[PDB]
C-alpha cells in the first residue's frame, strides 16, 4: 500500500518489488552535453489521426485518459523503435509547487507536470503480455512548464472535478491527443521502466526535448484532485512524481545535434 508519502514513497518501494534498485529503472536525469547524437535514429512518426478516446479515470495516483487498443487506431513507429506501438492511454504526473512534479529532469532542471503516452508492442497482443518484455512499451514524455495556457488541454481540466477520487470515471469521447503536442518533435531516448510499482523493466523511453505551455489555472485544477476515495479524508493528489534513478550502464540518445 504504496504511494508518495513520508511512509509509502519511493524509497519504500524496493521492499516490495526489488527491481526498484534494477539497472534500467526510470526516470533519469537528461545531461544534454553527455547524450549523444545519433544518425541511426529513423524518424518518429505519430499517427493520432483515428485515436478513438474512450474515458478518464482517477487510478488513485493519477487520472488515465484511455483509448480504444483494439485496433491500430492511434500508433507511434519510428524513432528508436523497431515494429509498431499502439496508445492505451495517457497521464501526467504534477507538483505541489510550479518549481516540481516532472519525473525526467533536463540537466537537473524539474518542470511543472510530465505528460506521459503509454504506447505498447503490437507483437505482443496486449498491454499485459507487453510489459513483460524488454521492448514491451513506449512512452512519449511531453514536459509542461507554466504560461499561456494550452487549448487543446481544457477538455481534459474541464472534467476533473467529476472524477476527484479514487475509483471515480467518466466518459471521455472525442479527445484528440494532438493538442497536447509541441511544435518539435526532437527527442532524447534510452531504455527504462515504469516509474510505479511494479517497476517492470520494460520502456523504451521517448522524451521530447520542447516542453509545452500550460497555464497556472489549468496545473492549479490538477491539485485538486485526491488520492483517497471518496468518504475518505482528503489527500490532495500532488507530488505524484518519482524522483531521477541512478543512470548506470545506460546510455542517452538524442535525435537531433
Ligand atoms: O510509469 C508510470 O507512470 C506508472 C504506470 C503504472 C501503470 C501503468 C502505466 N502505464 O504505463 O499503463 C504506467
Ligand atoms: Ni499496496
Ligand atoms: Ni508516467
Amino acid at each position: 500500500h504504496w504511494g508518495y508519502g513520508k511512509h509509502n514513497g519511493p524509497e519504500h518501494w524496493h521492499k516490495d518489488f526489488p527491481i526498484a534498485k534494477g539497472e534500467r529503472q526510470s526516470p533519469v536525469d537528461i545531461d544534454t552535453h553527455t547524450a549523444k547524437y545519433d544518425p541511426s535514429l529513423k524518424p518518429l512518426s505519430v499517427s493520432y489521426d483515428q485515436a478513438t478516446s474512450l474515458r478518464i479515470l482517477n487510478n488513485g495516483h493519477a487520472f488515465n485518459v484511455e483509448f480504444d487498443d483494439s485496433q491500430d487506431k492511434a500508433v507511434l513507429k519510428g524513432g528508436p523503435l523497431d515494429g509498431t506501438y499502439r496508445l492505451i492511454q495517457f497521464h501526467f504526473h504534477w507538483g505541489s509547487l510550479d518549481g516540481q512534479g516532472s519525473e525526467h529532469t533536463v540537466d537537473k532542471k524539474k518542470y511543472a507536470a510530465e505528460l506521459h503516452l503509454v504506447h505498447w508492442n503490437t507483437k505482443y497482443g496486449d498491454f499485459g503480455k507487453a510489459v513483460q518484455q524488454p521492448d514491451g512499451l513506449a512512452v512519449l514524455g511531453i514536459f509542461l512548464k507554466v504560461g499561456s495556457a494550452k487549448p487543446g488541454l481544457q477538455k481534459v481540466v474541464d472534467v476533473l472535478d467529476s472524477i476527484k477520487t479514487k475509483g471515480k470515471s467518466a466518459d471521455f469521447t472525442n479527445f484528440d491527443p494532438r493538442g497536447l503536442l509541441p511544435e518539435s518533435l526532437d527527442y532524447w531516448t534510452y531504455p527504462g521502466s515504469l516509474t510505479t510499482p511494479p517497476l517492470l523493466e520494460c520502456v523504451t523511453w521517448i522524451v521530447l526535448k520542447e516542453p509545452i505551455s500550460v497555464s497556472s489555472e489549468q496545473v492549479l485544477k490538477f491539485r485538486k484532485l485526491n488520492f483517497n476515495g471518496e468518504g475518505e479524508p482528503e489527500e490532495l493528489m500532488v507530488d505524484n512524481w518519482r524522483p531521477a534513478q541512478p543512470l548506470k550502464n545506460r546510455q542517452i540518445k538524442a535525435s537531433f545535434k
